[PDB]
């Protein structure tokens, strides 16, 4: 349990204020974990960001043409870049216990 001025989580979860547009979603404006390349609009969007748009109208949010989950492909060229930054960004100054 708690002891004094403690807590599990006080709202919010993350805070990416140092990511380039290449990683940030064009619509969600947030970090992209699974960026999919749209073969229609040629735009990079999260695999989940597109799914929400392919719920009632299976098409592109920009091109507005025939599009589906099978059409969109995973942006490996970008995903590989996110792994390099997400791993490099975690540098910090250096803990100190002693």
């Amino acid at each position: 349990g708690s002891s004094g001025s403690s807590g599990l989580q006080q709202q919010e979860e993350e805070t990416y204020a140092d990511a380039c547009d290449e990683f940030l979603d064009p619509i969600m404006s947030t970090l992209m974990c699974d960026p999919v390349v749209l073969p229609s609009s040629r735009v990079t969007v999260d695999r989940s960001t597109i799914a929400r748009h392919l719920l009632s109208d299976q098409t592109d949010p920009f091109n507005r043409s025939p599009l589906t989950m099978d059409q969109i492909r995973p942006n490996t060229e970008l995903k590989e870049k996110i792994q390099r930054w997400l791993a490099e960004r975690k540098q910090q100054s250096g803990p100190s216990s002693g």
